[PDB]
């Protein structure tokens, strides 16, 4: 009902505008030393990591970038972006060989001086938004950079995609555990996602066409050929290649000791695969291309999270399970959270069919009921599948706020679309 | 025996330094305009075309570092390269979007602004040799901002291997005759042929990585998938494309109303496939890897051209024929005489078989007893199948010299490491 839309929109803009974006806007910045402080324990207190990651820091610049354009934050986020662009220049670019480096300590030193292209689709896409946001032509000029030195250096251009990991010379690092002989779909699919607001920055015809050459990537050769859903990792020929631990890092590393058939390898995240839909068609609204485009792609996407991923019972999205569609895990974790209630408007929006907005609810409950710990305004990272916190750090170097507020900013204007439909 | 080996160098020795360079030494240079002149008829005179071609002005800088380098021309060849390059660097260099225009007229001003990849890898190529026989970081310097290029605005990160033919401003050319839509034998297997010469100059693993996967798409995607022969033309997919002829050219087209099957495609060049196998061996030695690396490939190259290409009773290589062995045009044109020389001594040196030998004496009596113009020095372009002259300009804006000195200073040496086996 058009009532409900217009709850779940205004429980979204309170719970932004007074407890999410105020966590960060209080405890963020760093004036000593640049850059920004995401270090924060249960209480919202420093817990105390001599770290400024790349991850971290680019990811800041991308809210307070985007939250600013989209008309929130109360006028100072777009300064806090200029803060970020500051400290990713001047103490994360490379001047002798060029891209960002992976991690600062917090007085600003390089301390992991590698080429990760994880990291570095991050500063494509943040550097973006943040000219989109502000105008400074610096945010396009190294989004720019870094984008051309990934074609001369990464791209393989015999098997196509990309390589991932390279020492700080750009020379490709060794095989295995350091990084240099496998593809991802973390890597690919954070690519669609710099390069959609690349193109929309630049409009130019290099990054439209590279654009859809990363789309028809991600179709033809990183979904399951049969149903659809993502493949972790890849060797360099696009074979499946046993997934792995890599030494360089961007997340904590979570067991779950009661979940199914952990030594399977056709586990497939239902966050993961809503997120790619929703950024597959926010990518073709940027290209002005219909959604049936790429129909069969992002109903098996949408099909798969709905019938497998939702816990009806209990709310939210679980973590994994398999292409063929049993559960393995029923923990819930954040940022799947947040990646599934754009989806699940999204998938409503094309494919029009009413389990996708019961979806959304189930999800958008389950967040506030649950997940948003209000004392403070950040999300639990992990609870149990009943909702219960498992770990109770509020941020770190890989947990900031990038798929929470993008998550309220991007619902609530599809809600609105839903309504005014 | 090593009396012929020793014979047949002397009469290439003896006619590369008085008759071949002597030529291009009297001839080439324009200190009033810069850059070089190359359009000679079958006196020797200027036949008066207000062209200055990237291809001839690349050419001719690759032919005179690369003999300089290897003790020809009396020393004053390095110089004349250098003018070529500063011809390059000062009317084909643009300095606004970067990369080397087509076209200029014979007062040195731009008249085809377009990038082309076919002559993008000519620069890459006779830059890098440029450097390394002169030490001038010019060359590497441009070489490099051109690889870079081609890079960002023409390998095809979806499926692999490059677009080819683009406007001023690196936008993609429109399909068809424009460029834009195919993939070429010419391109690909000359870009192997640059960057060999580009990873000797710099030593640098991404050109040795990107060398080595142009010599995969070369063999996975250009060569016939049974008869290992090359197929000239294929749409992205890296499909096999309708052949036709584009806008931009850098040959005369010439049909053969004799030829046979002139509908068919399925034709091949025996002197495409011979250059193809002896720069891969080229490659592979400047590599430091083994010529079994690709055993199969470089016989099927050279067991085609041997079996099928040459012409022994007459003399020289024929033109075209199918990939399953039919001849298709035995005229005789200059570029296929030249790169059968090479191929088929480096045949004899990896596959040990006298039919190579044979064949060698086969096209070397043939280019000096009938396709020398003796009283000038340049070869006669294109001949019947008995060895009468068709056409007869000595030289133009796609003919210059670098097949036929490149063929002489190479079979010289090829001769000399047999000799000494």
């Amino acid at each position: 009902t058009s009532e409900k839309i217009a709850s779940l929109r205004q429980e979204i803009e309170t719970y932004l505008n007074t407890g999410l974006l105020p966590f960060w806007i209080t405890r963020t910045v760093d004036k000593e030393n640049g850059g920004f402080l995401t270090h924060f324990d249960q209480f919202g207190n420093d817990s105390g990591e001599d770290e400024k990651s790349l991850i971290a820091q680019s990811r800041s610049v991308f809210t307070y970038s985007s939250a600013h354009r989209a008309g929130y934050g109360g006028g100072v986020l777009a300064e806090m972006a200029r803060h970020g662009v500051d400290y990713l220049i001047n103490n994360m670019w490379d001047n002798e060989h060029g891209g960002f480096y992976w991690m600062t300590n917090r007085k600003g030193e390089v301390t992991i001086d590698q080429k990760i292209v994880y990291g570095l689709s991050f500063c494509i896409y943040s550097l973006s938004e943040y000219t989109l946001a502000t105008g400074d032509p610096r945010g396009r000029e190294y989004a720019e950079k870094t984008f051309d030195l990934l074609q001369k250096y990464a791209v393989d251009t015999h098997y196509g995609g990309y390589f991932e990991m390279f020492n700080r010379d750009w020379t490709l690092k060794g095989p295995g555990a350091a990084g240099g002989d496998r593809k991802t779909l973390d890597v690919h699919m954070h690519l669609m996602e710099a390069y959609t607001t690349l193109y929309e920055c630049t409009g130019q015809e290099i990054h439209r066409r590279k654009l859809l050459e990363t789309i028809e990537l991600l179709v033809n050769k990183v979904m399951h050929p049969e149903y659809g859903t993502g493949i972790p990792q890849f060797w360099a020929d696009w074979s499946v290649a046993p997934q792995i631990k890599f030494d360089i890092v961007w997340g904590w590393a979570r067991f779950n000791p009661d979940g199914l058939k952990s030594a399977a390898e056709d586990n497939t995240s239902y966050g993961h695969n809503s997120e790619f839909a929703w950024l597959l068609m926010h990518a073709l609204d940027i290209l002005g291309l219909p959604y049936d485009t790429y129909r069969e792609q992002i109903t098996k996407s949408y099909t798969h999270a709905v019938e497998n991923g939702v816990d009806w019972e209990f709310g939210g999205v679980y973590v994994e399970g398999s292409h063929a569609g049993q559960v393995y895990d029923k923990e819930k974790e954040f940022w799947q959270q947040a990646e599934m209630l754009i989806g699940m408007l999204d998938a409503y929006r094309f494919l029009k069919d009413e389990k996708y907005l019961q979806a959304y609810e189930n999800i958008h409950r389950f967040v506030f009921d649950k997940m948003i710990n209000h004392s403070l305004g950040e999300w639990w990272p992990l609870m149990t599948r009943e909702g219960v916190p498992i770990w109770k750090h509020m941020s770190h170097s890989w947990k900031i706020n990038y798929h929470d507020v993008r998550s309220m900013i991007q619902s609530i204007v599809r809600l609105d679309k839903i309504a005014k439909g």
